[PDB]
């Protein structure tokens, strides 16, 4: 088995990879929450680092709302529902 | 809405497409030039936390992409470059 370079060179391309983001992250108002799981798998555009200037950027974007277990220090634990930013299309750009 | 025990499982330490710089695979051929600069793999990957919990491959396989390399005073090649996946992860403290 192997890649074929036009297959590697458009694999690498700017595109929307599973990425595990950190639910604070998203919800910075929240910190004194803990959130089960802490993190949550998103669709995010990711693209190769450069020295070029060029950074991945969305160019299409849309909502997905996971139940998240939401615990405050001595409080019960609560699931909640809780929307989260995926990225549907990339582009590299300066 | 994903169900809880979706979620939870979906977060669970597993396999994830993960962009890997061919040089941090590769350290002895920083340098050369790789075309594409990166590559993406199947890498073990979990909620980063503080119970000491590590996401670890439990089973491994090679993949054999044609990348571009250009060494200074050659030509661009076009040659097979080996590089390690990730087909099973598990939860470890």
């Amino acid at each position: 088995m192997v890649v074929k370079f036009m297959d590697v060179y458009q694999r690498s391309y700017c595109h929307p990879i599973e990425t595990l983001v950190d639910i604070f992250q998203e919800y910075p108002d929240e910190i004194e929450y803990i959130f089960k799981p802490s993190c949550v798998p998103l669709m995010r555009c990711g693209g190769c680092a450069n020295d070029e200037g060029l950074e991945c950027v969305p160019t299409e974007e849309s909502n997905i709302t996971m139940q998240i277990m939401r615990i405050k220090p001595h409080q019960g634990q609560h699931i909640g529902e809780m929307s989260f930013l995926q990225h549907n299309k990339c582009e590299a750009r300066p």
